[PDB]
């Protein structure tokens, strides 16, 4: 009973969080195996992040600039080396506390939770979703830098984020472990365009039906609808267009409550529409797209 | 800039999960130092739990009937004891992960948060709040007693909850960590009425002092008002009546905002007598009150 914006267990990620410092500069980095991960920015005096020259000012450094400090230890850097925007510090000690781990690029829409970190320690955790304009809405202040982003599967943590961005419009950039900016994003200081933002119509679907099995059901409905005409409305509201692999991955959860995915969207047409009335969903007054369909069957079974 | 429902790290309340079966009954265990600390419930059946007289039930077992185990070790049981609605088993190896922690009751409008466990595994974590009536809108499923709720300043873990209810109407009760139910519920399965809950009042304005902080600045007024006059409208709408402590634990937030807490008030007034008009405060469509002041400064200031 009930469902919550739960994230995952952060414990194989904290064994992981180190301190970064390069010149004045301090953020946070990720150590795994002998190899710490942090944002190329860490070599960046406030002054050079409006328009620096990365390979010109990581000439300037060598390996006994970068202060890696992790907890209370001092780690030495035997190497240095810049992929896209991260720089891979390499140690000369693997971190007894690595856990499996994969790194993975996201796609939009999809899930994860975030560690945010200041000077290389955690201060708390929370669930996002990558927005389909490649932002994400977080809580990240200066000194934030570095944190990560991150899914569990069993004992396995797969890395999708590295935060490296507050855009002056309040929502966060960053990249996957490689250094690629997800979104049209550079790591400069200066007027950045998020796209159009839509909301994830296949996580609204999947959070209804996370309502539906908790007992909020009156949002139900007498009615039916066709893709075509729900992605009329979906255009109408800025929703995503949904498509029939986003009907598949709600084939478990249409199973579950026996309510067909289509006379699903048929009540979110209704909401959308309509409006919620002054009455709420799963104590909101919004509909929320933060769950995928996999967060809502998870969370519903309890799988750990 | 942003602000998030954040739970605190999680690790060091991993390390202490265990599982705890008892006959056919297994839930979650917490092990600090050699005791491993769970719901007496774990000596029922489903079929005791409609009226359990505990005594009797836990007379028939012996340190031999509690299997503990820590991931995938067995933990030998040498000693067993009822207080209040917990067993505490005796264990003769101390956890090498026990954190600094100590037993807090907490108060109904603070928060912490629960890392919800399955088996002795750890799913997920999220913040609540402990509401006005004892009771906590978790995300439980059967097989979830056990897991604990907590709060963590620095190095220090306050245990402050630990789940044993799921009640007829979807809400979740507990216990403090010695066994004392929060509100009137006992640890049977009988109707059981929670009272009359009421939205925490000082929590709704440090989220909208959060707000003002982070840019949402529309729902300010030029208006104000008194505590008797605010208290009038509390009453009304179901909110907790504000009290001068109430004001000044919001001292500090209207010291870095130059917002005064009666000024607050009357934007709060105004809320709650003419809705949102459908706008959000924070990414949401209601009023939040599951943000203490202490943890909007903790926030908004990057405390780790
Ligand atoms: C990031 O939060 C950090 O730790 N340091 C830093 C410096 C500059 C930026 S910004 N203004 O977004 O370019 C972000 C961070
Ligand atoms: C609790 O979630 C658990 O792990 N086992 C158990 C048994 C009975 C209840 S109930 N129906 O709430 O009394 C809760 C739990």
């Amino acid at each position: 009973s009930g469902f919550r914006k739960m994230a995952f267990p952060s414990g194989k990620v904290e064994g992981c969080m180190v301190q970064v410092t390069c010149g004045t500069t301090t953020l946070n980095g990720l150590w795994l195996d002998d190899v710490v991960y942090c944002p190329r920015h860490v070599i960046c005096t406030s002054e050079d992040m409006l328009n620096p020259n990365y390979e010109d000012l990581l000439i300037r450094k060598s390996n006994h600039n970068f202060l890696v400090q992790a907890g209370n230890v001092q780690l030495r850097v035997i190497g240095h080396s810049m992929q896209n925007c991260v720089l891979k510090l390499k140690v000369d000690t693997a971190n007894p506390k690595t856990p499996k781990y994969k790194f993975v690029r996201i796609q939009p829409g999809q899930t994860f939770s975030v560690l945010a970190c200041y000077n290389g320690s955690p201060s708390g955790v929370y669930q996002c979703a990558m927005r389909p304009n490649f932002t994400i809405k977080g809580s990240f202040l200066n000194g934030s830098c570095g944190s990560v982003g991150f899914n569990i599967d069993y004992d396995c943590v797969s890395f999708c984020y590295m935060h490296h961005m507050e855009l002056p419009t309040g929502v966060h950039a960053g990249t996957d472990l490689e250094g690629n900016f997800y979104g049209p994003f550079v790591d400069r200081q200066t007027a950045q365009a998020a796209g159009t933002d839509t909301t994830i119509t296949v996580n609204v679907l999947a959070w209804l039906y996370a309502a539906v099995i908790n007992g909020d059901r009156w949002f139900l409905n007498r009615f039916t609808t066709t893709l075509n005409d729900f992605n009329l409305v979906a255009m109408k509201y800025n929703y995503e267009p949904l498509t029939q692999d986003h009907v598949d991955i709600l084939g478990p959860l249409s199973a579950q409550t026996g309510i067909a995915v289509l006379d699903m969207c048929a009540s979110l047409k209704e909401l959308l529409q309509n409006g919620m009335n002054g009455r709420t969903i799963l104590g909101s007054a919004l509909l929320e797209d933060e769950f995928t369909p996999f967060d809502v069957v998870r969370q519903c079974s309890g799988v750990t």
